[PDB]
């Protein structure tokens, strides 16, 4: 299974994706941290659920028609994939939601990996490695 480079991540939303520089190095930092840019990543929680993918994305709310609920309305599988369009799709729908209840700004905060290591971080310093000629 695909497993990104950092700056090989970056590269990809920003050729791909049109992502603006401020979501990139956010979702870089949240992909180093939750499963080293693994796109086959898969923890298996306490509460017998699945965090899957790139993002790390939990199936009782966002994935798994079968499971919990399914916000994402997508098979955990297409978020465990070499194209990562839909663990994309996805995370962005989790920051909307957790802006909207948590409050402008704070949509990243549903990332245990943004909680613990990003929002501390200088993520233009963190992106220097990467953005440089």
């Amino acid at each position: 299974a695909k497993v990104f480079g950092k700056c090989e991540f970056a590269e990809l939303l920003k050729r791909d994706y049109y992502l603006s520089n401020d979501d990139i190095k956010n979702w870089v930092c949240i992909a180093e941290f939750e499963s080293s840019f693994n796109t086959a990543a898969i923890n298996r929680n306490r509460n017998r659920s699945t965090d899957y993918g790139i993002f790390q994305i939990n199936n009782k709310y966002w994935c798994g028609s079968d499971y919990g609920k399914n916000v994402c309305k997508i098979p955990c599988s297409d978020l465990m994939s070499d194209d990562i369009t839909e663990a994309l799709r996805c995370a962005e729908t989790i920051r909307r939601d957790t802006e909207r209840f948590r409050g402008r700004g704070k949509g990243y905060s549903a990332w245990v990996a943004y909680n613990s290591k990003c929002k501390n971080r200088d993520l233009d310093q963190y992106m220097a490695e990467c953005w440089s000629h």
